[PDB]
């Protein structure tokens, strides 16, 4: 196999036998074949748009297919086989439409050779062998490989956010068109300039999509507000919801109301606690545990059903007993888990089986007590802008440090905890994404009532952090966003973080520290382009990085 799309990739080079995440060769290869088929869809879809007869019938399929290949999203080879077969059928429909339109517009049959992605077909028994030759290593040149895979990795992250927006009824044609432009581009022989421009365009589309998702989440569930979230437990059986999807949360809360089953969040569902639409339910207890990588013991000790709405779901340890109460939904899949089918148009998912099972479970084992404060998304922070601006001009706040992104397993991530602990007492940490769990249970206090850790929400709520920076740029009358008293020390793991990074680069943010390592999918020459254009940096020691950040470097 070959996969290098996450921070934990083997030797920071690539997983070649079995993924460090647990992904077996067969699964890895099937994900490659799915992406191959999506490239085929894209070739015809792009051509149809160019001919003035766009077909948007595959929009959701494309988003879901990309999302299913995110790290820790889908482990079920049966699901991939089904998606690949469906993809081939969708592709062939587009092919036939294209051929007819091309002939009408040109007065002759289409005759140009196409990449194999556009033409190869087989039944499911042919997939395993074909998959071996259509993956990342099919691109021989390391710079072409790096730029194509950077694009697809960023694109998957964008697709995830676009899927959540689509679930909520929010779509933009430009996003779905760009999915096909980007995918099709990776079958073409393009210059480095063209390939880099596509990556920058993806960053701009990450801005568009993150804005759309922010609109969707806040229009539907309200603006996040300051909330104190309990991290202890009650004495009722509960259902633990993890991942990111807020519509699943809305439906789970409605369906559990009055049943005697409590609802708890986990991981990237913590920010559901911040939304007024959800705060109204008394049986929504709070948040259980930490970030995704601790889930084996935590899902175990929770005792009730666990619902994974998105990544990250990790393989069960052999000693874990929660498979029989593990539920997947959306793009998530896991062999032997129970999957909750997609909602029908105008309807709702059916969580009744989780509720019935939860009534037979003991309540959660308490693993800590206390609280986490959050809800500082853009409406909330902009409301406080006068107070923040006066604190900066008076010197009470010397600097903001953006420490958003993803958590993960590697012990080097103690860096993030130590930075939070050792930053001067006149700084404020801004966060979003599960990177927060390295420092959100500390006792860092406040500056004149502004907490020293401001949690804007999920990784997608990095959007709020960008909105806040842009607003402060205006209030302070600065010409360059980088001259704000803000430093960026971002942790990354999976592909949504790459989308966020590309958005920040598109917005012109330079000097970002990215860690705890730099992506394996940046070739030396491509890394040089990013350093030259954007001054991206690796992490150093805690002491050195704090000093440099306080100096604005
Ligand atoms: S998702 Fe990450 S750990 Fe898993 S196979 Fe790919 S690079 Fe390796
Ligand atoms: Fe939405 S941030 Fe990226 S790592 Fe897996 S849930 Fe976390």
């Amino acid at each position: 196999m070959f996969c290098f799309q996450c921070q934990e990739t083997a030797k920071n080079t690539g997983c070649t036998v079995k993924g460090m995440c647990g992904k077996p060769e067969e699964t890895a290869n099937l994900q490659d074949l799915l992406i191959f088929v999506l490239r085929g869809i894209a070739i015809y879809g792009e051509k149809l748009k160019e001919l003035g007869q766009p077909d948007r019938s595959n929009d959701d399929f494309v988003l879901q297919g990309l999302f299913a290949t995110i790290t820790n999203a889908n482990w079920d080879d049966a699901r991939f086989e089904a998606m690949i077969s469906e993809g081939l059928a969708r592709r062939d429909k587009l092919r036939n439409a294209f051929l007819a339109v091309y002939k009408a517009k040109n007065g002759k049959d289409f005759s140009e050779p196409l990449p194999e992605a556009a033409t190869w077909t087989g039944d499911s028994t042919a997939f395993a062998e074909k998959a071996k030759s259509v993956g990342i290593l099919a691109t021989e040149n390391e710079d072409v490989r790096s730029l194509r895979e950077l694009l697809i990795i960023g694109l998957k992250g964008v697709a995830a956010y676009a899927e959540h927006a689509a679930v909520l009824g929010f779509r933009k044609t430009e996003i779905d068109e760009f999915m096909l432009e980007a995918l099709a581009s990776t079958t073409k022989d393009l210059s480095v300039d063209e390939m880099v421009a596509l990556v920058m365009k993806a960053g701009g589309m990450a801005v568009t999509t993150m804005a759309l998702l922010d609109e969707a989440n806040t229009t539907t569930y309200g603006n996040p507000e300051i909330t104190q979230v309990n991290i202890g437990v009650g004495k009722n059986p509960g259902i633990l919801i993890s991942g990111h999807d807020l519509k699943d949360m809305a439906e789970l809360l409605k369906q559990t109301e009055g049943t005697g089953v409590d609802v708890y969040t986990h991981g990237e569902m913590l920010p559901a606690n911040y939304y007024p639409a959800f705060k109204k339910y008394p049986h929504f207890v709070g948040n259980y545990g930490g970030s995704w990588w601790q889930q084996n013991p935590e899902f175990e000790s929770f005792n009730g059903p666990i619902l994974l709405t998105t990544n990250c779901l990790v393989p069960l340890k052999k000693e874990n007993t929660y498979l029989d109460r593990l539920y997947t939904t959306g793009v998530v899949g896991y062999e032997g888990a129970k999957h909750i089918a997609d909602r029908p148009a105008g309807g709702a998912k059916d969580f009744s089986a989780l509720i019935a099972q939860a009534k037979k479970c003991p309540p959660p084992v308490e693993i800590e007590t206390g609280s986490i404060v959050g809800g500082f998304a853009h409406h909330q922070v902009l409301a406080l802008a006068d107070k923040v601006v006066e604190a900066v001009k008076s010197g009470a706040i010397k600097r903001f440090v953006v420490m958003a992104g993803c958590d993960g397993r590697q012990k080097s991530r103690s860096y993030y905890t130590e930075v939070a602990e050792n930053l001067p007492k006149d700084t404020v940490i801004l966060t979003a994404g599960c990177a927060k769990y390295r420092y959100n249970k500390l006792n860092l206090g406040d500056i004149g009532g502004i907490p020293r850790v401001l949690d804007a929400g999920q990784c997608n709520d990095s959007y709020s952090l960008a909105v806040i920076a842009l607003k402060l740029k205006e209030v302070f009358g600065l010409d360059d966003i980088n001259d704000l008293p803000v430093s960026y020390d971002i942790a990354w793991y999976e592909q949504k973080a790459v989308a966020v990074l590309l958005a920040l680069l598109f917005l012109g943010v330079k000097g970002i520290r990215l860690g705890p390592t730099l992506p394996a999918f940046l070739s030396p020459n491509v890394a040089k382009v990013l350093v030259e254009n954007f001054n991206i940096k690796p992490i150093g020691t805690v002491q050195d990085d704090i000093a440099a950040m306080m100096a604005g470097k």
